[PDB]
């Protein structure tokens, strides 16, 4: 149920996502999750609910349902903090909100730096995001210092394409390799090329939006529905499991970590019940065949950033 990272630590292959979890409901969602067995929580400052996640974690530690060493807590450096001088402060705010004295993993959330300020998405008068003149290698060095200071046990990246991964790997004076690349991944966006690249470099891949993020605020009704894909439902039926459970088990069997989000206690529990069955090799290849290169997570206003990651093939 855990995978070995290149930093020597073990990461649970199933975690709870918290993007879009309302602040008034996420405390209970994370308490329920830890009660039913989750030991990995995926967080971010930009999700604006870390204080409330933190309440849950702290309460379960206080109740001795879990000890700190058994938890694997992940957070992410937001785009407006890529400057070398801001990275520590961003990490300590996340730590302060989560009521932790270290993070198990801290990720560069997106490869694109934006102008620092109070705005998460600073725009110019015509709507383009205002970039920062920070490059991912200086940002990376600043992340490495967090390891040396003991604020984080591992560092990694997210939404980096393979040329941007390669840039870090080739960084002159590279001190800690990224441990994880967290990317969008589901049967409509299977990422075989990027995943193979990352794994071949011993970088663990975490698959986000594994259910297709049907609650993403920019969803359109024309938009496909993984959960309602009758081919996926048939595979679930074959296994006496729900479609969500198949969608969660699928990345696990490609040696990925996967982080489904839910604030519904029945679904939190359901999503955890994925260790009692296995998809066949043929099931796996069939699921891979549904790839559409359909990406649910990105943003127009950022398309001219120099470091925009999805122009590349992979
Ligand atoms: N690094 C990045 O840039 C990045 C980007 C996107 C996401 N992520 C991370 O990955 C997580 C997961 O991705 P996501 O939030 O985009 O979406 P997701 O996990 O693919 O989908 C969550 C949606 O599915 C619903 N759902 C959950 N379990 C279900 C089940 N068993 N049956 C039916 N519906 C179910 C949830 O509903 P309820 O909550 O109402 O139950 C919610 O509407 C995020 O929360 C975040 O932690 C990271
Ligand atoms: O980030 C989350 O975890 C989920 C997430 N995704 N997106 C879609 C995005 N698309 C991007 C594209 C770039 C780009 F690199 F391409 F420029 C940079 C940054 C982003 S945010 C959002 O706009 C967002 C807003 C608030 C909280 C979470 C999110």
């Amino acid at each position: 149920s855990r995978i070995l990272l290149n930093n020597g630590a073990k990461m649970p292959i199933l975690g709870l996502g918290t993007w879009k979890s309302p602040p008034g409901q996420v405390t209970e969602a994370v308490k329920v999750a830890i009660d039913v067995g989750y030991r990995h929580i995926d967080c971010a400052h930009v999700y604006q609910n870390e204080n409330e996640v933190g309440v849950a974690i702290q309460e379960k530690l206080r109740e001795q349902v879990v000890k700190r060493e058994e938890l694997f807590i992940v957070s992410k450096l937001w785009c407006t903090y890529h400057e070398k001088g801001l990275v520590k402060g961003a990490c300590q705010k996340t730590l302060s909100d989560l009521k932790l004295d270290y993070l198990d993993l801290y990720l560069i959330h997106w490869p694109t730096g934006f102008k620092p300020g109070k705005e998460f998405f600073p725009l110019d008068e015509s709507g383009n995001v205002v970039p920062s003149d920070t490059n991912i290698l200086d940002t990376w060095a600043a992340m490495e210092e967090l390891v040396d200071e003991g604020l984080v046990k591992a560092i990694g990246i997210s939404n980096f394409n393979h040329l941007q991964v390669e840039m870090i790997l080739n960084k002159p004076g590279l001190k800690y390799k990224p441990a994880v690349n967290q990317i969008e991944c589901h049967p409509y966006l299977t990422q075989e090329k990027l995943i193979q690249y990352c794994q071949s470099k011993g970088i663990v891949v975490t698959a986000y939006s594994p259910l297709g993020s049907p609650d993403r605020p920019w969803a359109k009704p024309e938009d496909p529905s993984l959960l309602e894909d009758p081919r996926i439902k048939a595979i679930a039926a074959k296994h006496n499991k729900t479609t969500a459970q198949v969608l969660i088990r699928f990345p696990m069997q490609r040696n990925l970590v996967v982080i489904p989000k839910s604030v519904t206690p029945e679904r939190i529990a359901e999503n955890f019940k994925v260790f009692d069955f296995e998809l066949s090799s043929q099931d796996m290849t069939t699921l891979l065949s549904y790839n559409r290169n359909w990406r649910v997570c990105a943003l127009l206003s950022c398309t001219s950033h120099k470091d925009y990651p999805f122009h590349e093939e992979f």
